[PDB]
């Protein structure tokens, strides 16, 4: 297994969401909400929450056990691990096609928050930014797509919507929910089994 650092997605975007274009843009979301998912099917968390932001970037939180917060070798938090290296493996390769990227996580009664800017390089470490109740958990994660990568920033409600729908449908029991903050759009999915 050779790992690589964030530079080769960004060399050859297309050998990991398979283009630039449209469908690439939004294979971003597909990780991001897949790994959300992930966490569900195993039992943590039923409710999943996608927000288009006026900015242009997209949020997914989720109410799983939150992403670890320690650390890994040389004082790296493990989540820094996950969001920078390539097992060339979907937060790595978001963050790398990014402008920008936060991920919040919140557990044992503390809420971390790490940045990331101009293609996944760490602005901030794992820092803890608040507290909450000792029963909240989950991980949040807000990227923005490069401009200088991707054909097309725009992310398309009606797209994100079918998927979220099929992804409910597939899940069962856990709402997936789509707000839409440039047009104020909103919608919910659950499939009760
Ligand atoms: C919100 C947008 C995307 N949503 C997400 O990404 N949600 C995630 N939730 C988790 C939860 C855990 C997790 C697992 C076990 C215990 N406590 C938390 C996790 O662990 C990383 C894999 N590790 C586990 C430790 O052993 C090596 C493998 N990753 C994620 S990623």
């Amino acid at each position: 297994q050779v790992l690589e650092g964030l530079d080769a997605v960004r060399k050859r975007p297309g050998m990991y969401i398979g283009s630039t274009d449209g469908a690439g843009l939004h294979h971003l979301v597909w990780e991001i909400v897949d790994n959300a998912v992930d966490e569900a099917l195993s039992g943590f968390g039923d409710r999943i929450d996608v927000t288009i932001n006026k900015d242009g970037s997209l949020t997914v939180q989720d109410h799983g056990r939150g992403m670890p917060t320690g650390m890994h070798a040389m004082g790296i938090p493990t989540v820094e691990v996950i969001f920078t290296i390539l097992h060339a493996v979907g937060s790595s390769v978001v963050n790398a096609l990014s402008s920008w990227l936060e991920v919040e996580i919140t557990r044992d009664g503390a809420v971390y928050k790490q940045r990331f800017e101009n293609g996944g390089k760490p602005v901030t470490t794992l820092k803890k930014i608040g507290t909450a109740l000792k029963s909240k958990t989950g991980t949040k994660v807000t990227f923005m797509p490069d401009a200088t990568i991707f054909s097309t920033t725009d992310f398309k409600y009606n797209t994100i919507s079918e998927r979220l729908n099929e992804s409910a449908f597939l899940l069962k029991n856990v709402t997936l929910s789509l707000t839409d903050k440039r047009t104020d759009e909103a919608i919910e999915f659950h499939y009760e089994n």
